[PDB]
């Protein structure tokens, strides 16, 4: 009944609800939570191998929302925002979730969670 033990999950979200409930429902789970108000806070805050929760709330005004290179990175979606599941997923995000959160969603995105694509001998 621990199906995250020894999993890293942040939560960046400009919403203090968001992040307390989603914080909440990764720990019930077994994972460790890294709550930040937004992706650059998440980078510095959280563990290299934490699986990124990103709040589609953070997209600028035309929905452009970049996962980090190099990262696993789920976004956060309201139903209304289904339409933007393509550009999301070329973006590189692995998946989404649809707010209001269900734990077992929750733990079935982070656990399959895919890597976005990015990241000398020669003196
Ligand atoms: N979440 C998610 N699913 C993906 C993804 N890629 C493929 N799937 C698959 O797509 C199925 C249909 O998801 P949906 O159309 O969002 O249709 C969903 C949605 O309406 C609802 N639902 C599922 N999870 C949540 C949740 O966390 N919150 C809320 N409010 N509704 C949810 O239940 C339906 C059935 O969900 P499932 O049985 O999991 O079945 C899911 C899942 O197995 C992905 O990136 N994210
Ligand atoms: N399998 C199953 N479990 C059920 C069902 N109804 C309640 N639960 C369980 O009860 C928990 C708490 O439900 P809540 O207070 O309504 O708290 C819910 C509710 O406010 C919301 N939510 C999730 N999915 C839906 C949905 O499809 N519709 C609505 N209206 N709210 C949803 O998200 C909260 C968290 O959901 P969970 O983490 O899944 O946490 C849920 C889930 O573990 C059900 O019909 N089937
Ligand atoms: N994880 C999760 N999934 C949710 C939640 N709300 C709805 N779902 C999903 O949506 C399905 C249909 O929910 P329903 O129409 O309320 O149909 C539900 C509802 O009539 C009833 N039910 C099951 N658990 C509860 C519960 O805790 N409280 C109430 N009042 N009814 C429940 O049994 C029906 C069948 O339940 P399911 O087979 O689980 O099928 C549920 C479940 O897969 C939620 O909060 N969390």
């Amino acid at each position: 009944a621990a199906p995250l033990e020894g999993r890293n999950v942040a939560i960046a979200s400009p919403n203090a609800i968001v992040r307390a409930a989603t914080a909440r429902q990764i720990e019930a789970a077994g994972g460790r939570a890294y709550a930040a108000v937004d992706i650059a806070s998440a980078l510095a805050g959280a563990p290299a191998d934490a699986v990124l929760l990103i709040d589609a709330a953070l997209s600028g005004p035309r929905g452009a929302l970049k996962p980090p290179a190099g990262r696993r990175s789920v976004v956060l979606l309201t139903p209304e925002q289904r339409d933007r599941i393509d550009r999301l997923k070329a973006a590189g995000f692995s998946g989404y979730l649809i707010k209001p959160l269900r734990a077992a969603s929750l733990v079935a995105q982070v656990l399959q969670a895919v890597t976005a694509d990015g990241v000398d001998d020669r003196i």
